[PDB]
Order: structure tokens, then sequence, then C-alpha cells
């Protein structure tokens, strides 16, 4: 998160942080949100051989009682995401438990919020604590440049004015727009200028609850 502010610890206990591991390079990071006890939402590209949810964090660098460490036993990526437009960029992580209910841990031209662990700058490292920042929903021109960019799919948020952005490893976690998710964290420049895509979460609210009622 580039240009935010520390949340309150525990402030929004729905954000999941996910570990993920591949057969051939070391961890990546990604966000994402737990929409049930035993599911949590993330972007596609996350994907990855094996995935870790940390919920209930804030310094994610400090062990504490508020932890949960979730084993996730299948990755549901879209059926239909590609690899090359992101285009379908969402899925849901099973849980292999369900999650305790905590303090620290529930379920889930206007501005909306986006919170997360990743770096705070093009050439900084990813954040020890999670970030908040407020960004302007665009109209669809705004996210032009962006040749793959689909205004059905996909939401256009920050202002290219401002350099309040999310970054690198805040991939997955959710656009909150008046207290709902609207939003997941897709892409956008390396240099992290404004605007960014996100995934339009309301196109694929039938296949969530496909994925759901099936599991
Ligand atoms: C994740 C992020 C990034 C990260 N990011 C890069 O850092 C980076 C780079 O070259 O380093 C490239 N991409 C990137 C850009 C474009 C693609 N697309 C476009 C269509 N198909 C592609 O392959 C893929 C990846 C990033 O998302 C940048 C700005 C904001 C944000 C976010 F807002 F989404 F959080
Ligand atoms: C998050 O937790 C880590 C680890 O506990 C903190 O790291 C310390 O940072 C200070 C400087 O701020 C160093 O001088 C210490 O040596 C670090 N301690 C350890 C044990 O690593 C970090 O500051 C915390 N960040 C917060 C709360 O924002
Ligand atoms: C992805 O998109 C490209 C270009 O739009 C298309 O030609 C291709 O069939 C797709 N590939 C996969 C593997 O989904
Ligand atoms: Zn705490």
């Amino acid at each position: 998160i580039i240009g935010g502010t520390e949340c309150k610890p525990h402030s929004r206990p729905y954000m999941a942080y996910l570990e993920i591991v591949t057969s051939n390079g070391p961890s990546k990071f990604c966000g994402g949100f737990l929409i049930r006890r035993n599911f949590v939402l993330t972007a596609a590209h996350c994907a990855g051989r094996s995935i870790t949810v940390t919920l209930g964090a804030h310094n994610i660098t400090e062990e504490e009682d508020t932890w949960q460490k979730l084993e996730v036993i299948k990755q549901f990526r879209h059926p239909k995401y590609n690899t090359s437009t992101l285009h379908h960029d969402i899925m849901l992580l099973k849980l292999k438990e369900k999650a305790s209910l905590t303090l620290a841990v529930g379920t889930l031209g206007r501005m909306c919020r986006v919170a997360g662990w990743g770096r705070t700058g093009v050439l900084k490292p990813g954040s020890d604590t999670l970030q908040e920042v407020k960004l302007r929903l665009m109209d669809p021109q705004a996210c032009s440049h962006f040749r793959d960019f689909d205004h059905n799919l996909q939401l256009c948020v920050g202002n290219p004015r401002k350099t309040k952005s999310a970054f690198k490893g805040d991939s997955g976690g959710p656009l909150l727009c008046a207290g709902a998710a609207q939003g997941i964290v897709s892409y956008g420049r390396s240099d992290a200028k404004p605007p960014a895509v996100f995934t339009r979460i309301s196109h694929y609210q039938p296949w969530i609850n496909q994925i759901l009622q099936a599991n």
C-alpha cells in the first residue's frame, strides 16, 4: 500500500495474509478476505502449489494469540481465468477447518478503501503492518491504457493525480466501498502510477455462490 496509513490493529478482521508456495521459487505473498468461516476470496494470480492463510494479523512478523494460521485444502481458480489478459482474476480458497470467530477474526466517483501488507513504495519492501488507503473509483476510460481492461469485468481504481495506490503484495485483497467488498486487487503499472485494475466482484457473484453451495 502506497501513500496509506497503518490500520488500527485488528480493525479489519476479515483480512487474510496468504503465503503462497511454488515448487521452483521462494514464497510469494498476497492478500485476501474471509467471506465464510472456511472460505477466503483472493486473486487467481495468487494460486500456487499450496497456500497458508494467516487470519488475525496486524504486524505479520510478531506472532500473537489473535493469529490463526490455517491450511488450505483446495484452490478454486475461476474456470475462465486467463494468465495473459488476467480476466476472471478471482479465486476461492477452502480452509481445512472453519476459522474461530474472534474480535480479530470475522467474515465480511465514490471513494473506496483497500488494505494490505504490500510494499509502501516501488523500491520499498513489503509492510510489517497492515496498511489502508482511500482510492477513487474511476470511469473506465481512465484505465483504457490497460489494453485488456474491461468495464463489465473490472473496476478502475485510483486517481492518477495522486500517488495513493495498492502495489506489489496487495494482490487479492478487497476494495471496500461504503462497507461492502466490491473489488479484488488485480494489477497495475510497475511504476505504481494510478490507476490500477481490480476484479469486479459483482460479475462473479453467481460463480462464487456455485462454489460455496458445492463445498
Ligand atoms: C499489483 C499491482 C502492481 C504490480 N504489478 C507490477 O508490479 C508489474 C511489474 O512489471 O513489476 C506488473 N504488473 C502487471 C501489469 C499488467 C499485467 N497484465 C495486463 C494484462 N495482462 C497482463 O499480464 C500483469 C501484471 C503488476 O500488476 C502494480 C501497480 C498496482 C498493483 C495493484 F494495484 F494491483 F495492487
Ligand atoms: C513489528 O514487529 C517487529 C518484530 O517484533 C518489530 O521489529 C523491531 O523493530 C525495531 C525498530 O523499530 C528494531 O530495532 C528491533 O530490533 C526489531 N525487533 C525485532 C525483535 O525484530 C517492528 O518494529 C514491528 N513493527 C511495527 C509494530 O510497526
Ligand atoms: C488467453 O487470452 C489470449 C489472448 O486474449 C487467448 O488467445 C488465449 O486463448 C487465452 N489463453 C488461455 C490459456 O486461457
Ligand atoms: Zn493483536
